[PDB]
């Protein structure tokens, strides 16, 4: 067992000696061995792992553990997804710190520490994502990532370089016997004992613009001319909408003269260009990418929005995979012969515009990667990216494949309308992603939250941030929001509560500016802070742990515990919304007893019916007075 | 000839192919082979580089322009530096530009360019450099740079890991063919032919923590052990002035309790302490700092301020060299014997606290590193940094080996203290720095540089802003002090006009926040702006060529060929200040002619005696009205 050959690895390796640093909160209780100073801790990173990993085993029975909880627990179906709670991470960030104790934080430093999140250290702060409360781990793509058109220092997890390898940068330096997929194994084997589910990302509709996959085959991109390259863009039609266009509108689409621009600069794969050539360079050292611009003067060319008219930039770091070896359908009739494949809004989005025959080789491996980590490794469930653009057919495939193997496996949408929670139960999916937070974050919209809540027939992760939004310590009324608008969000119907990482101490700094997101929100640090200005995304981000809102952290912490001691109300109780103007409030009942969930967004007090009270401390008393953005969970 | 030899290649590999990306800004007037698409232009490197030196070289006779100018001209004296203009930069940042022409930069792209700044392209820049009127350019450390605890993804210029090398990073992959080394010695070359002098900068007491002359004389530094890196600081003594201490407190500084146990924490070379393990290592593969602090658990230590009490943080990215054999003389009576080689503030400034045995073989090394490249490249002139800290005998013999080989040699010396004229020119120097820009970018605090400039005994680099100092773009009323400062500080008596790297353009955002900046300056870009939040010292940075402040690039052009049309009265005219509370002015009379430099930085208008009048454009009126911050050059 993995998990019990890098116990008995850091077991050989102490020595006792105490340079390595990590902040306070990484120590768990039953550790002694450390040396603190300066506000930091000092330890042999060996008998921190030795303690912590030992602590883990000690809990384990005689069973596999590299397979998921489903088979150990004989679970059929996915309702495990509606009694969970997730924390999310992207593990290169929520596990990096400058382990050297002084001056800057660097990748990797002089002592030969990597400083960058790594497995290994996604596991020793196991026992800190359990005291949240949380049962379940979400993590961002952790694939093999591309190092071209980045915006800073470092890659996307977006742009997929390799959808079947693990990316080596984390592996840790500590374990250097030991190789990635293993120290991820044994991470996934550590979750199961400790009863923690573990869900990763996947985005089958790009790749990397140097994809791994172009060696075998480069026929499943698309390719533009070199000198056409600064001046790629999406061709736009001011006269029409901003969305993705209809039937109709391709017939004019197609007849503008930029867009026959556009069609023109497309190439046929270097393959079918110069087969000599082709197999010369396919065989070579170095980057395929450069190889191929260099030996062909072509390029993949970088993606873009499917909604004409989008003023967002393109997405240089992506390219699309070719998933029709035919031109869409619908427009065939508008082309030139002799038409190279082409990139445009409708083979962008092949569910509503596809061509007669599908790349069944592409299809097939498409449909083998979640597998593959079901197999390998145990995952328990998913999260679809793009699902928006995948044919019918390609989706029913790559879900019958996940649950053929486990017939307990979560698929989760990236669906943020909740209005479409039908649509995304109609495709095969257990769970839709939504957009509560928007509402949460705003005293004047989080009343409309249970009326949205109740009419749901998928359940939803409920949140109140998110990687891509901006942080609920930073909305308005912050003080008060940042432990009002979980309250009410995570206790609404058919909720599963979302801890997105860096929360649970009151983080303020945003990972990403992408949705919703204002970009002043960029300076909300100090100047003089050494991350002021950067994003997690894009940049190397060491979170706060130093520096936490001690009053988030304890009372997260006590909202999920307390929330979890009344989930029969929740997951079977009859609803009903007492919402007003000025009052969120709303109530469960089951078996002669009720529950009540209040909060003032107003600007006067109110008062409503006692009994015993929680809002962060447990009191009784008949009358209760709720002055604005004050809350209560109420039992009668 | 080299600069010869990179032209015939720029030739052979001309193809016409138009995707390199530059700023219009770079491309010279008589080059027309460009196209401009989108604010940016494209050119085929090899066509721009072609016509670019046929330019340089077609200007050249038949002389070595691979020695200093000096030689060529037949001087014997510094008198060169009074008439000149100097162009301040750092090559790195000077020269980048994102050649893709879309997007974000990167240090090396995809279509095989280096947008990182280049000596190429460095030499490609001459024509501009050349129309602003300078004729010496300036540049800061390009030595090799250790890449061991950066502050940002870019290395300081001042940590040193190489005195004798030159970067790798300023090759550029353009010139596949040609070594570092050569490029460097055709951008000399081709600086000469235009009358373009060249002064380089180096710092001889300290190197980079993990120095390439460590492997052949680990003897040359201080050690420290490992397991007291994180609180390595200097020892505090709070009831003692904030200052260099002197003799007497010596006596008590050594006394003190965390004196002492500092001490306590250096040990012996790595030779020293287990000589069969040393020459297993030095003889092995990996950076010698890493391989040092595995095998004997030992580093050395940064640097750190020699005046006790000073609250700047510590210099991690450097450390100091081994002066002396022994410990200072007037502090042996306070150690304990067998105490190791260490620092404090006594040893790092061996002027004042000199042991009795001069490391004979390191004084000889660091003697010899600026004629190697007097001979090697035929550099005209040197900046001298931290001389403060270097003994009589070491400076003496470094300047007695430059003005040996070439007597026209300039030696800069990074005094920034105007008082200290008078003891920089007994030290043996040509030109102190001073701070000029300190006073110029304040109303209030302007007019007392006539008479400031007025007693020196050396000239100075006369500049509103330097590589540490916020641009004179972001003082308070910058419309009218970008312009008004410079008029009144290159006009001064004695004094030598410097235009810092990106103030002809109007550039805002500082390189660095060393000296006298504040924090708030980190902020002053665009949110949206890709470079927000950057300085050029530790990360990369791409100053505003696209987007340039046109009316200071025009007005800096003319100011410096209307100052050098009077370069007789500035340098042998009677001058007398005219100085009031409200008008800064003075005068400069020789043969029965004079003229007036005058600029209004009072709250009422003021007038006075007319005759031809310059402020941007000539005039004549007998009378001019100077209102508030309005200047003027009047001759009579």
């Amino acid at each position: 067992m993995l998990l019990r050959e890098i116990n008995r690895y850091c077991k050989e390796k102490a020595t006792g000696k105490r340079i390595y640093a990590v902040p306070k909160l990484w120590i768990p209780g039953f550790f002694k061995k450390f040396d603190e100073k300066s506000g930091r801790c000092f330890v042999d990173p060996y008998e921190l792992g030795a303690e912590i990993t030992d602590w883990i085993l000690n809990q384990s029975r005689e069973w596999d553990y590299s397979q998921p909880l489903s088979f150990l627990k004989g679970e059929k179906t996915p309702d495990w997804i509606k009694r969970s709670v997730v924390y999310g991470s992207l593990p290169r960030t929520t596990a990096a710190y400058n382990h050297k104790g002084s001056g800057y934080y660097e990748e990797n430093d002089v002592l030969g520490f990597r400083e960058a999140g790594t497995f290994f250290k996604m596991m020793l702060l196991l026992p800190f994502v359990k005291s949240l409360g949380a049962d379940a781990i979400y993590l961002l793509p952790v694939s093999r990532m591309s190092d071209l058109f980045k915006k800073g220092d470092a890659p996307s997890p977006y742009s997929v370089k390799n959808p079947m390898e693990l990316d080596e940068r984390y592996h840790d330096p500590l374990l250097e016997p030991f190789k990635v997929d293993e120290e991820f194994k044994a991470f996934v084997e550590a979750c199961h004992i400790l009863g923690i589910r573990v869900i990763l990302d996947f985005i089958p509709r790009t790749a990397a613009r140097d994809s791994d996959l172009i060696r075998e085959h480069p026929d499943w991109f698309y390719w533009i001319k070199v000198e056409e390259l600064a001046d790629y863009t999406p061709p736009r039609a001011e006269e029409l909408p901003f969305k993705v266009p209809d039937e109709d509108e391709l017939e004019i689409i197609y007849n503008k003269e930029n867009v026959k621009r556009h069609l023109k600069k497309f190439t046929l794969p270097p393959n079918l260009i110069d087969p000599q050539k082709w197999e010369k360079i396919k065989r070579e050292e170095g980057n395929i990418l450069e190889l191929i611009v260099k030996e062909f003067g072509i390029i993949t060319p970088p993606g873009f929005s499917d909604l004409i008219n989008d003023p967002q930039p393109t997405w240089d770091d992506v390219t699309f995979l070719r998933l029709y070896l035919d031109h869409p359908e619908a427009s065939k009739r508008f082309l030139d012969p002799n038409q190279p494949p082409y990139v445009l809004y409708d083979v962008i989005k092949a569910s509503k515009f596809p061509g007669k025959e599908p790349n069944r080789e592409l299809w097939e491996y498409l449909a083998g990667v979640i597998p593959h980590y079901q197999k390998k490794y145990g995952i328990d469930g998913a999260r679809l990216d793009m699902g928006h653009a995948l044919p019918k057919e390609l989706l029913d495939l790559i879900i019958k494949n996940v649950k053929e193997y486990d017939p307990a496996f979560v698929m989760i949408a990236e669906e943020l309308d909740m209005e479409k929670d039908k649509a995304s139960k109609e495709a095969g999916y257990d769970v839709i992603l939504g957009s509560s937070w928007y509402f949460a974050g705003r005293v004047e919209e989080i009343g409309k939250l249970p009326d949205i809540a109740e009419e749901l027939v998928l359940p939803f992760l409920a949140s109140v941030e998110t990687p891509d939004t901006p942080r609920i310590a930073t909305r308005k009324y912050a003080s008060k929001m940042k432990k009002l608008a979980p309250f009410v969000t995570y206790f609404l119907p058919n909720s599963i509560p979302y801890v997105n990482t860096g929360q649970e101490i009151g983080e303020k700094q945003p990972m990403n500016l992408g949705l919703d997101t204002d970009p002043n929100l960029r300076k909300v640090l100090s100047p003089t802070d050494e991350f002021f200005g950067k994003l997690a995304f894009f940049d190397h981000y060491v979170l706060h742990w130093d520096s936490p809102d001690r009053g988030v952290l304890n009372f997260i912490k006590k909202l999920i515990k307390v929330r979890h001691e009344f989930l029969d109300f929740v997951l079977n109780g009859k609803f009903e919304n007492l919402t007003t103007k000025d009052l969120v409030m709303y109530s469960y009942e089951k078996n002669g007893q009720k529950i009540v969930i209040a909060a003032n967004v107003g600007k006067e007090p109110k008062e409503i019916t006692g009994g015993r009270v929680w809002n962060g401390k447990w009191s009784d008393e008949e009358k209760v007075v709720l002055k604005p953005l004050e809350f209560a969970l109420v039992v009668q």
